[PDB]
């Protein structure tokens, strides 16, 4: 399993 | 503020 | 599945 | 106020 | 596919 | 910025 | 065991 | 950029 997480840069 | 959550499908 | 929510900033 | 809302293509 | 929709505040 | 982590599965 | 790690370009 | 590195368990 591979997790993402975060926010879109700029917005 | 937009965020991203998830995991990558097949991995 | 990764998902994306919010709203743009200073709109 | 702008919305965001989805999921990344291919993930 | 991430969808964005609303208006500008204060316009 | 949108982060990765974990492992592929079945390796 | 392989680990995935990182970012997604342009995010 | 999403990097992978390991080895293949049971090999």
């Amino acid at each position: 399993k591979v997790k993402v997480w975060g926010s879109i840069k700029g917005l």
